[PDB]
């Protein structure tokens, strides 16, 4: 159970001012962004409600990396992966999930992959959190009532102070260490 | 030279949130009020422009404490206090400074008085300076213009960042130690 606070304003576009009788709290609009869309993401990864893609995709790999992909094609899937042999070290992507950020389905695909490849070894705990994060990474000063909004998706979340990386995203100063500096 | 900072807003009617390129302020708003308002009744004191009480007062004091006044007739004068000697051991106030706080003006020169009395001796330079903020002395929330007229009327002050008492005004959190605090 998370405080509830009310909006004091903003700064810079990065840092959320709000306040309650505790006193107050500094929180990480990004940070806060970004934990709010791995949850999101990272259920809908746990679970498949597939699409056509529009603009298929064809792969062509090294024969060593074509053996990594064999070696998790299950892995992959498991995180809206689906690359179907074309040839020898070759692949074709002719869907994906309908939860994929719209637009940039051929981005992250070839970053999830390349995670794969780049790790070598992987196990589906680890990629489904770094395809998860991948997708909640994919400067906007915010009004009052957006901040409100922002604050209370925060506080449904099952780790609101802490970022998908171990980052603190809200800082509180109470009405006792307030005073204290001001002493 | 203060830095010019834009107002974000206040909360609980004691602390007000500002900014710049640098990164956020905090103010003390009561301890800057009584900065500015120092600054003002400090120079009034040092220099006189007298009216009529429109209710004259009558002092009666012990055979010490009339004594006590007498040491420091002068001294009081000079910070708008102007006793006449009414009979032993008692006095009359008949005028005051014109820029004494309107409506409080008895209570003010009984309490100037009383620090007197409590002190049984007082140097003038700190006479002055204690009548001053008793003067500054005689939970309301800020919009954002009046937040910057604040701040406007504080950087102009030959001591900004304390209060007469020696507490500290603004807190500041740069950039770095904003970053810091959410690494």
């Amino acid at each position: 159970r998370v405080p509830i606070m009310y909006p004091i304003g903003q700064m810079h576009g990065t840092y959320i001012l709000a306040q309650n009788e505790n006193g107050l709290y500094i929180i990480d609009q990004h940070a806060a962004q970004e934990r709010i869309k791995y949850e999101y993401f990272r259920e809908k990864v746990g679970e498949p409600e597939v699409q056509e893609m529009i603009v298929p995709l064809t792969f062509h790999y090294s024969t060593n990396e074509a053996l990594i992909i064999e070696q998790h094609k299950q892995e992959l899937e498991s995180v809206g992966v689906f690359l179907e042999s074309f040839g020898s070290n070759s692949y074709i992507v002719r869907c994906h999930p309908a939860w994929f950020p719209k637009g940039e389905e051929a981005e992250l695909i070839e970053e999830i992959i390349q995670q794969v490849l780049d790790s070598k070894n992987i196990d589906i705990k680890k990629l489904r959190e770094e395809a998860a994060i991948m997708m909640s990474c994919k400067n906007r000063h915010l009004r009052n009532d957006e901040i409100k909004a922002l604050l209370d998706d925060l506080r449904s979340t099952s780790d609101p102070f802490t970022c998908p990386h171990g980052r603190p995203i809200i800082i509180h100063h109470s009405t006792y260490e307030m005073e204290k500096m001001f002493k």
